[PDB]
């Protein structure tokens, strides 16, 4: 069970040597007794044979084994944020005159990623809706080589067809790299591999370390693309910290309970929100009626913390902050996945500019919260006292 | 006002140290604002040393870029993972599908396979030229070249440019070329590129910077004209380091001047004493006089690391190749340099041929590349000296 795989996942004794957790072995320099040992780590240096600091130490291997693990894949890439793993996946599988489809609820740095560097290096980037499913298969081009996805998608929250994209994009592309930001999940409340997807990616730096305070990127590839994804990487230096490897093992321990606090509380929030004058609309996988909803209940196990909602009229500056400068439990804040609530408010006129090949279906203010571990009563209760200052 | 005084004293303003001696660590994704208005002016100010987002650094972070461009002398230090991601991301912030490369043939091999095996998929080709080759580089400067790749002294067989010359000749016939060097061993410090009109001086931290063989980082320290490209496109790409190994880095710093010193004092002594030797046809250490380069070296550097090659009177054979490094009492073999600790390395002659794009090897013996650390000179030169007596 999934439970007894997040306490265990890594945990073999070559990495722990003794104690519960694996070592921290901080190294550059890997020292190699005779020729003939160096000659065995230089075959095996991505096999998991101590070589060089930039290919890992014990403590990468262990996280890798469990990220392996936990989501089902042929080997795990790290990088030193969420970002660089999603820039850098998708350069692995990119050359000139390339064509990547990207989802346009991606999260804005993956969109920028796309339009400032890959356009300048011959690669271009088209959009899709969504909730597109199955006719994703018209705007798959000769050249396009990388789909990606995101569900649910940045800020809005709306959950794809992945079924129904995936089929679609194989009949027309088999060969296609389909990859999936899957940090909502935290990669284990969407199987992506199960999916078809050949890569999942994740900002470890939101519910993996769960606590705010590092940041790590992670891909995980079926056998088909490893050692691409593997050795591209590594040819642009990409890596993780071992001590940052250490706390991203140590936050899959409790992962499983903080995701369920997560889901248990945002989702009372959500069917709150969802009956209150003030709201027009709430984005959350789990509430029924939220976009691709029904997605979720069929290919989610579960659902995490973050989602937004619309209220029920476009703030002016003022309102706006004294809405938001006033909660007590609630902070503003980017990022997201720890243990703590935070709330950001986006206008319909930004979330249209970041909506490429698309137009916006709201017009009130957006607000997206992270819903933390905070008990739900007084979550509500900031919430209620937000509502009173703006109503 | 001397250096000894700025390592010890770079980046340890109050805002970042706040009562203690170094900066605190601050371990940051999210970093939060009070209210609308904060998050207004943080938002203007995201790359401008105000908190903002974690990627964009936390005073960690922000600390050691202002000791790093203290130091180099720069208008802006990005931070990386480790040394290879500062080269591959720093070429990569400035070039474009059609552009042109123009790198030693002495450069990093995995810089080399950067350029080869990433760059050219996306269009940007590549081409090298020979260290020493001074201003006659101006030939090979092609219409679209846009970067020039400087690594001063080579890798491995530890060639100096005559950057000067170099320089002047890039400058004249492509006066907006972006000009880099791959600084690492001379820490940044001891060859002040971004003095000599070089655009960026990249480093891993990896090596002196941290100094005790622990940790990777790279860093890329910009002059005024090339940051905010090189800030913005690093970013771009997610290009960090945490803020723990931040920290480890603006402490190596703090010991960099004591390190730096006895590594040249102990690394020139036993290449003066290599260079005696009837066992070594050749001693390639940038102080050393006739080593190549070396009055270029005279001339700009302000002192020496640690790290050296020399080539043995012979090509030793597998066998001699074992009972030779397998037998060391003090040198390990190990990749890296720049710890306290002294490690040994040995390469063939074609080894280096294949790392020398479009150029041949003027050696045939058995090419070996110290790192000299911090261990008492007579026991490494005794440790030398046992080895040449296994291989005589
Ligand atoms: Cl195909
Ligand atoms: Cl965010
Ligand atoms: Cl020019
Ligand atoms: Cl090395």
């Amino acid at each position: 069970h999934l439970d007894t795989a997040l306490v265990n996942a890594g945990r073999s004794k070559k990495y722990t040597q003794g104690s519960v957790n694996s070592v921290i072995q901080r190294a550059s320099s890997l020292v190699f007794d005779t020729v003939e040992a160096k000659k065995h780590a230089t075959r095996n240096r991505a096999n998991g044979e101590l070589f060089y600091g930039r290919r890992g130490t014990l403590t990468h291997f262990s996280l890798q084994e469990a990220m392996c693990e936990l989501e089902g894949g042929a080997g795990c890439a790290l990088f030193p944020c969420g970002a660089a793993a999603v820039a850098n996946t998708i350069l692995a599988f990119v050359e000139q005159g390339d064509h990547v489809l990207m989802t346009n609820t991606a999260y804005e740095p993956s969109q920028d990623f796309c339009t400032k560097i890959l356009a300048k290096l011959g690669v271009t980037t088209s959009w899709f809706d969504p909730l597109i499913g199955a006719d994703i298969a018209r705007l798959v081009r000769p050249e396009t080589r990388v789909v990606f996805l995101e569900s649910p998608g940045s800020i809005t929250m709306e959950v794809h067809d992945v079924p129904a994209i995936v089929a679609a994009v194989r009949q027309v592309a088999p060969e296609a790299i389909i990859m999936i930001d899957n940090t909502w999940a935290a990669g284990i409340l969407f199987k992506a591999l199960d999916f078809g997807i050949d890569i999942s990616i994740q900002a470890g730096t939101k519910y993996l370390i769960g606590h705010s305070d590092a940041m790590v990127g992670t891909a995980v590839a079926n056998a088909r693309c490893w050692p691409q994804l593997r050795e591209n990487a590594y040819l642009m230096g990409q890596m993780l910290d071992a001590d940052t490897a250490y706390m991203t093992s140590r936050g899959l321990r409790t992962l499983g309970v903080r995701l369920r606090q997560h889901h248990e509380s945002s989702l009372r929030i959500a069917e709150w929100l969802a009956q209150h004058p003030q709201v027009a609309r709430v984005n959350h996988p789990a509430l029924p009626g939220s976009k691709g909803h029904e997605f979720w209940k069929r290919d989610f196990t579960g659902s995490s913390g973050l989602f937004s909602f619309v209220l029920s009229k476009r703030l002016n500056d003022a309102e706006l902050a004294e809405y938001l400068d006033n909660f007590s439990l609630f902070s503003m804040a980017y990022s997201w996945g720890g243990f703590e609530s935070l709330i950001l408010a986006n206008q319909p006129e930004q979330i249209a500019h970041i909506r490429p090949d698309a137009e916006v279906d709201f017009s009130g203010t957006l607000i997206r919260l992270h819903i933390g571990l905070e008990n739900v009563d007084d979550l509500q209760a900031d919430l209620a006292a937000g509502f009173a200052r703006i109503v």
